[PDB]
Parts: structure tokens; sequence; C-alpha cells
């Protein structure tokens, strides 16, 4: 599933994401976009193994079981298949515990090269939250 921008943006809201850690929702929304262009199918293989999955790209390494990534632990305990539903609780839940795994939303790549320090507000116009 593709959300849409404002979608996606009740849909966190909805699951606890709007401050959590201090972390406003834009900033999640931000998070998404640039991971995985808000589509809950998405994957990429990393060179090590390992492959990132659905709309927030949680690595198979640390925290999910795919079943192929070598030492993998499986921490948020789930398959790495229960990533890519169109129901985003399962992602959100494991989201919550790498942001406070010691690095905040560092952890994911592409918000901290598109996303920290920016506007990100503005990832939540026009929604009616």
């Amino acid at each position: 599933k593709v959300f849409g921008r404002c979608e996606l943006a009740a849909a966190m809201k909805r699951h606890g994401l709007d401050n959590y850690r201090g972390y406003s929702l834009g900033n999640w929304v931000c998070a998404a976009k640039f991971e995985s262009n808000f589509n809950t199918q998405a994957t990429n293989r990393n060179t090590d193994g390992s492959t990132d999955y659905g709309i927030l790209q949680i690595n198979s390494r640390w925290w999910c079981n795919d079943g192929r990534t070598p030492g993998s632990r499986n921490l948020c305990n789930i398959p790495c298949s229960a990533l890519l539903s169109s129901d985003i609780t399962a992602s959100v839940n494991c989201a919550k515990k790498i942001v406070s795994d010691g690095n905040g939303m560092n952890a994911w790549v592409a918000w901290r090269n598109r996303c920290k320090g920016t506007d990100v507000q503005a990832w939540i116009r026009g929604c009616r939250l």
C-alpha cells in the first residue's frame, strides 16, 4: 500500500508517534517519505546480507527475522514479512524500540540526511490532525 501524506500522518499520530521521545510527527512522516516514499512493501537489500523492510525500512540484522541474515537477532520478535503489511502497527511498535536504542532517530539514515535540522513541520501541512 502507498499512503497519502496526511493519511500516513493520521495513522502515525493514532499509533502515538507524535512527540514520541521528543520527535514531532513531522519527523516521522519525513523519515517515512525518504526511507520508503510511503510504500509499505518497500524493501532494500544491503551488502552485508541484511535487508531493510517496510515503510520505515527496519533492518533484518537486529530487529526482525527474515531467516536469511547471518548472526541476526530478532529484538522486535517478529518476522520481517510482518513489516510489509498495509497495517503499520508492527512497524510502529518496532520503531518505538529502535528510536529508544541510544541513537534517537539517527538510526534512520534517510532521516538524518534529509530531515534532521530541517523545518519538518512542513510535512504535516494540509493535514486535519
